[PDB]
């Protein structure tokens, strides 16, 4: 069997060892051509997308909730990367940001904003005119966040501030005092990573604290190729007090739940 | 007597019936200029830039911090224009973001982001080249998001979404769907106005929900001359079960409360 989470912007692909793949959601047909081509008994599926697939090819599908589907993959993948957790926040940092509640046995939505990976092809593009996401992340990491985003430290200047002056006040709000900076595409796409990063991880640990857990795991495909990224949201963690996790291939978490589900949704009485 | 409370972005007066007055915090000098022409005993200060205006003039002054003035002013306003609360969220939207719990005697923040009035001034120049505030938000009304932003309802197409299909899902996730799209000036400023006016709504109706109120009282001048602003936010509000409140005059709490905080100093014991 095969595992598809078909998102907004990436198809993710499980062939069981794992075997990953991708595929951009554009690019669907594709992925209809090579389940053609396979010897595939069953198709479990996940994500927005999961009904195209559906619809498009004869293979027997079933489809799950991605909410679930994710969890599920996520908590094999915690687990055989040497993680115990007994309970965490998981934001899956995708086309958008969803945010979950993990108390040990099973999921719940707390949260989501429309921050994420998506936002950063998109503002990006408008910023930089770059479609390519490889050269758009690549040209992000070295970029200079210090002209275009204000501090704490800037506002209040000679006096002690009441929260700490390193912080972000406010992003992009230092252009406005730097009208004559050379606004590189480095430099604002570093700061477009920066707000992301910024939104999420904050939504993340005040959730965290709502729900009394300072584990935080952040998974999804906003982090391939964006060290930048990882590093915004690692270090804020880690400021506000919780834990930060990645995953190795928790991208691929929605496509493993989907064959873990489907493999025990089988049980009688 | 005067309250100040010169901040990031603006110096906001407020002298005593009251007459109010703004002046950007670039043009600081000018402030002091202005008093040097009045007959005023002693100012009341707070925010970031009070020492600036303090260590310039001759006339004693005496500095509070801003989320204790903020707090107190808006607990006057809010009685003054009818509202008694028993407790509530309030979000002050400055030149960045920083969200109080009143629990009826006192406020804590209790988190803020960056993203808030210098976003939407310094994104606003990336995208338009408009410094001009009245010209940038005038220009961002009208604007049509719908090539810009990414619902939910474009993910999952003819699936039932697991949330409601009207959500955002990616702020300029649809960016890279319309690359033939004109991006005008409007629709992107109102891209803009919309992905901070949900990040700050997000953040007020999550901490809104840990701290169990159902309130949220919206303040800085953030709001002003931009009711696209007010309605991404209050519609939003709305829409996860908060009851929004603008403040007449909320811009200047904490001046208002600056004031107050100088006159009730003096006790004994
Ligand atoms: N090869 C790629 N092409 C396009 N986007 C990519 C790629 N690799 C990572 N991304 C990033 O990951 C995001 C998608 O994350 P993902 O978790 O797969 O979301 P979804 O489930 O919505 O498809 C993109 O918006 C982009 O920021
Ligand atoms: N006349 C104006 N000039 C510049 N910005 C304005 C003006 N009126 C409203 N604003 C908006 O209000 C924001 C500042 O809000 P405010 O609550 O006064 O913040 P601060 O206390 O940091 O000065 C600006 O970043 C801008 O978005
Ligand atoms: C009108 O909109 C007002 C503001 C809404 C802000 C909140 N938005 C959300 O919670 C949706 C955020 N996005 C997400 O949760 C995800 O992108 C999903 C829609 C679940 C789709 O998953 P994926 O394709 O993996 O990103
Ligand atoms: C390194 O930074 C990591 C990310 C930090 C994100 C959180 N940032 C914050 O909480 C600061 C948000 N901004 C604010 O609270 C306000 O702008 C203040 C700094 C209090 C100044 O007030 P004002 O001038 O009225 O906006
Ligand atoms: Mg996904
Ligand atoms: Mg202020």
């Amino acid at each position: 069997k095969v595992g598809i989470d078909a998102g907004g912007t990436l198809i993710k692909i499980v062939q069981e060892q794992r075997t990953f793949k991708t595929e951009l959601t554009k690019n669907i047909d594709q992925v209809v051509e090579w389940l053609n081509q396979q010897q595939i008994e069953k198709l479990c599926l996940t994500g927005g997308n999961a009904g195209v697939i559906a619809e498009n090819i004869n293979i027997p599908a079933q489809i799950f909730v991605e909410f679930d589907a994710a969890s599920q993959g996520l908590g094999i993948l915690l687990k055989e990367q040497g993680h115990d957790l007994a309970d965490y926040i998981f934001a899956n940092v995708g086309t958008g940001t969803s945010l979950h509640y993990f108390d040990g046995q099973s999921q719940r939505r707390v949260g989501g904003i429309g921050t994420g990976g998506g936002m950063i092809q998109g503002l990006g593009y408008l910023l930089s005119q770059i479609t390519d996401y490889k050269q758009l992340t690549d040209m992000a990491q070295h970029g200079d966040r210090n002209t275009i985003d204000l501090k704490v430290r800037h506002i209040y200047k000679d006096t002690e501030p009441p929260i700490p002056g390193d912080l972000t006040a406010a992003n992009f709000g230092h252009v406005l005092h730097h009208l004559d900076a050379d606004f590189t595409p480095s430099n604002k796409l570093a700061a477009v990573i920066g707000v992301v990063g910024e939104v999420v991880t904050t939504m993340a640990i005040t959730v965290a604290r709502e729900f009394k857990t300072e584990n935080i795991v952040y998974i999804g495909s906003s982090f391939h190729n964006n060290a930048l990224l990882r590093k915004v949201v690692e270090d804020y963690t880690v400021l506000r007090g919780c834990k930060p996790y990645y995953v190795e291939n928790g991208a691929f978490s929605g496509a493993i739940g989907a064959l873990y589900l489907e493999k025990h949704h089988h049980h009688h009485h």
